[PDB]
């Protein structure tokens, strides 16, 4: 089965620059880990405001990590992180901008939880949510508690930390 996914990275002022780069190298990673397969991805940028960084026909087109995360500028404003997940589910999987109807929608969202927006991202249910939480404030399942509420359903299967990303195991498969 075909999937789209779509890296959601905090690039909030809370970040300092080398978790920011920790998360740059993350999202190259996971698509290393996925190359030549039936996996397409994209990537948003979120602070106060939102950034596709590339898109599914941009993957299409380059495939190089590398040279698709070049142009990325941490943001360094507020965290509306509902906001983000909202911006990702009516404006990123568009056929216009290469998402396959058909296609399985997958989110990564990788934060450190805090959020200064509230609201509902009831706009996003179709989309399968896994939460990477950044930071050293993450080594316990309890404080993984506060990445819940952005997750799909049982939370404790699809949140986890940068360091490991256990709950993306079923991705490499
Ligand atoms: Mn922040």
């Amino acid at each position: 089965g075909n999937v789209d996914l779509v890296f959601l990275f905090d690039g909030s002022m809370s970040l300092q620059p080398d978790e920011f780069q920790k998360i740059l190298d993350f999202m190259k990673d996971v698509m290393k880990k996925l190359s030549n397969t039936s996996y397409q991805f994209a990537a948003v940028q979120f602070s106060t405001s939102y950034k596709t960084e590339f898109d599914f026909s941009d993957y299409v087109k380059r495939k190089d990590p590398d040279a698709l995360l070049k142009h990325v500028k941490h943001m360094l404003l507020l965290t509306n992180t509902f906001g983000a997940i909202n911006y990702v589910a009516t404006e990123v999987f568009r056929e216009e901008l290469g998402a396959r109807p058909d296609a399985t929608k997958v989110l990564i969202i990788i934060t450190d939880g805090e959020a200064t927006d509230s609201g509902n991202i009831d706009a996003a249910k179709d989309i399968i949510r896994y939460i990477i939480g950044i930071g050293k404030h993450f080594q316990t399942k309890e404080s993984q508690e506060t990445l819940h509420k952005f997750a799909s359903k049982p939370a404790s299967e699809f949140v986890c930390i940068l360091d490991t990303f256990e709950c993306l195991k079923d991705l490499f498969t």
